[PDB]
């Protein structure tokens, strides 16, 4: 059964016959979408047909579907499993698994980028200083003095769920938050619960507004400790406006290295519970979400006030221009400093036409139309008016519940 | 099966049991998510009877009532013989204000209650479409002081005596082809205005020329009316800082009727129910003047303001977005036309949510069509998990109908 999407601004109808290899579920059934919700131990018994399923892709893409070296391949996966209940990945299956799990992300914007990934093997990793190494030598090479390059470091898979490998920082950079004794927060309110929990670990917390957390890692389900990414590693831009000059003295920064650290990878039935991954910014996640959330630094009140725009009644739009103002200094700071950043516009542009290739190529591109039209701006980019299909396809990025609820403290 | 939906921005929760009671499908699966695509006999007529008139009691407070026992014996034998029903007036009012209570697209539903129902299934040709038309075009614009109305025709009987109004939109700009291969006035109407040329309409060829109404009574061939133009109520549109803007040339209309829709009671269908509001302001200023399909003006308006229009990384097409959306707003305002801010209306639609679970257990709501397209996450419905799913009564999509009305 063929599926068509069609793009509204252009008439392009596209055909989807991929969403039919779609194994995993979307949340939605036939009298309910869930499409706008947020969120919604493992035995030999349904391990062999995953891996199975696995291996039969990684073969197809390599051109040897079929070949002794497959045959043989699964007849090794399988003995390895009833033999130690599991198995471990070649590396050129954890390279191909990493990509696919990011190229099946329909929830990213970024995936023209898919295929140039570089992917560091951190599975001979056993303690929380060896983490740090790890992960140390992932920002140094991914932030590259600015320029910056896709990267994903692994960490040995799942075994008995009692021996997880997790980073608990959500970002690898990230900056802390403060809740004070009058309600208000100092830093980014996102991080408050994180921040606590490395105060409570020993952390000293320099309490200003852009303190970049420590790194808290758990080797081998073991307890977390707290480690300073030097300082020197972490590239950060202070944000000015070209043409607005009191926009400096509005003390901003950020971080240039945007990298997820909290999700699980999925590849053929195994599990990476630490993963961390990064890239580069479009410009709209830090100057739409990150300053102007009203749950995050919302500054839009303050830049408003120094525009001295009409802040009486919102017909006036102030928001809408003081939002515009702060995405125009954001990527004008980075570009001024050379750190990789895109616009809205670009990387909506650019992944339109890796969706076109993907479904030409692949025969779709699972896509949450939710997740990829920009937070500003929506209709100007091509993508609002693009139907989408999402699906979910393995390899994936879950999420997994924060360490701090589950984890078995030692002591 | 009890569900919950977050708010991510205030960590509200609210639980939803309302979607339990949904009857029509969302064209999703467990296996694929659509929640983007744009468009998804006596015999199955009573069950439709049943379950509407078992709702409309119960609002009432008068399920289990003779009243409605007795309803129910009336519409079962007139089913059985007639092959269809008429609803009473107070059901006619009742299931108009609940489709528009379950268009899950509408941000603006919290008025729901307050539409103004206009019964007009005594109609029987097109010039008396034309007479209620008018009506409830002057009604609901009262001199720029907009009132929500709906205009309901005679219902489908054999899909072969159909009363449909061939417009979108009541009141909307022509759209001409040119030789030059682009197109003058609204793209998106290109056809519909060929048709009406090619019926008997003498188009002024200006790039704002209000359509003319093209009526069908009773399936015959569909006539053209123009609206007294003193009915139709426009903004010549303005910024209340940049003098030059007025010479941009544009205007728009006051009062948004759609009016290809077909309304769903009870299993009845209402091929021709035009129904009007007011307007979100991004709809003109973000949509209708700026999408690229549209009359696409971004280019025009950032070269007046003189900005740098070399790199997609300056964002001059936000810049400009946001001041041609201001000139709308300001415009309307300052003519006294009603029109509401995205700001504001999403404001009012987290408000009815509210109490639409608070008093019936929830409130369908597509995300992908609630969430203005400008601004999205500085705007509250932007954080709001949001439960789709489709009730009864409703508005639905129709075939155009000149893909199927025979000559
Ligand atoms: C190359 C630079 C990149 C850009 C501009 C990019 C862009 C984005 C953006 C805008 C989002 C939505 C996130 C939000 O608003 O919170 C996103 C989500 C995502 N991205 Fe990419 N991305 C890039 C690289 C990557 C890489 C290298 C991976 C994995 C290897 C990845 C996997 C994901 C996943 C798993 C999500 C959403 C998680 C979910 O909620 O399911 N991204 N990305
Ligand atoms: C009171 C002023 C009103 C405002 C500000 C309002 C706002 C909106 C907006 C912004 C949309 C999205 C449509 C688009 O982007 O083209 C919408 C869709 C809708 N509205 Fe409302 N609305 C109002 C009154 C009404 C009334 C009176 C009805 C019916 C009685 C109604 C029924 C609908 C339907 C059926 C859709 C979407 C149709 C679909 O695609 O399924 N609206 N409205
Ligand atoms: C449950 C929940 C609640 C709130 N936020 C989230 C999303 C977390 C997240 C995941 C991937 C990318 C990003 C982005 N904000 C950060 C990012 C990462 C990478 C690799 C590239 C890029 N351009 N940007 C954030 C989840
Ligand atoms: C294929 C296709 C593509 C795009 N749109 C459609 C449906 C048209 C439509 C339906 C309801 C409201 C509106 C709105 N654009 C017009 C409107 C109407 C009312 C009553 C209030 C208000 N504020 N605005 C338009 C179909
Ligand atoms: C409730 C809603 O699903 C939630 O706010 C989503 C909406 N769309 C998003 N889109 C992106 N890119 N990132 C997000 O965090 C969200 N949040
Ligand atoms: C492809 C996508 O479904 C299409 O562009 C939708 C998205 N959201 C929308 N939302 C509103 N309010 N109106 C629209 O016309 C659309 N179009
Ligand atoms: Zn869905």
């Amino acid at each position: 059964r063929f599926l068509k999407v069609k793009n509204w601004e252009t008439d392009v109808v596209l055909t989807d016959t991929l969403h039919l290899k779609s194994t995993l579920e979307t949340g939605c059934t036939e009298h309910i979408c869930m499409g706008s919700i947020m969120l919604p131990v493992r035995t030999k018994d349904q391990l062999f047909p995953l891996a199975k399923e696995f291996l039969d892709q990684y073969y197809s893409s390599i051109k040897r579907f079929g070949s002794k070296a497959h045959m043989d391949r699964l007849e090794e996966v399988n003995k390895e499993i009833e033999s130690t209940s599991t198995y471990q990945l070649k590396d050129t299956e954890l390279i191909y698994g990493a990509k696919h799990a990011w190229r099946n992300a329909s929830r990213c914007v970024g995936r023209i980028q898919w295929s140039k990934l570089q992917v560091f093997d951190a599975r001979d990793c056993t303690t929380a200083h060896g983490m740090f190494n790890y992960i140390c030598n992932h920002v140094k090479y991914a932030t590259n003095k600015g320029n910056l390059r896709s990267a994903i470091t692994i960490f040995p898979q799942r075994t008995d769920g009692k021996h997880d490998f997790r980073v608990w920082n959500s970002q690898l950079i990230r900056y802390a938050g403060y809740k004070q004794p009058d309600g208000s927060t100092l830093g980014d309110p996102a991080n408050v619960q994180f921040t606590e929990i490395c105060i409570q670990q020993g952390w000293k917390a320099p309490r200003g507004r852009f303190d970049v957390l420590p790194l808290l890692l758990q080797a081998n389900g073991n307890d977390p400790e707290l480690f300073q990414i030097p300082p020197e590693l972490v590239l950060e831009v202070p944000i000015r406006h070209p043409k607005f000059d009191w926009f400096k003295d509005l003390g901003l920064k950020w971080y240039g290295l945007p990298a997820v650290s909290n999700m699980l990878l999925e590849i053929g039935g195994l599990e990476f519970s630490a993963c961390p991954f990064s890239g580069w910014y479009m410009g709209t996640e830090i100057g739409v979400r990150d300053y102007c959330d009203n749950s995050r630094y919302n500054i839009l009140e303050e830049v408003a006030k120094k525009m001295d725009l009409d802040m009486r009644k919102t017909s006036s739009l102030w928001k809408d221009q003081a939002l515009v103002e702060i995405n125009i200094a954001v990527l004008y700071s980075f570009q001024s400093d050379k750190v990789t950043i895109v616009d809205h516009h670009s990387a909506t542009e650019s992944f339109i036409k890796h969706m076109e290739n993907e479904y030409r190529c692949r025969g779709g591109c699972p896509a949450d139309w939710v997740w990829i039209v920009p937070p500003m701006s929506g209709s100007i980019t091509p993508v609002f008016h693009q139907e989408m299909l999402n699906y979910r396809l393995t390899p994936s990025f879950e999420y997994q519940p924060d360490p701090w609820n589950t984890h078995v403290w030692k002591g």
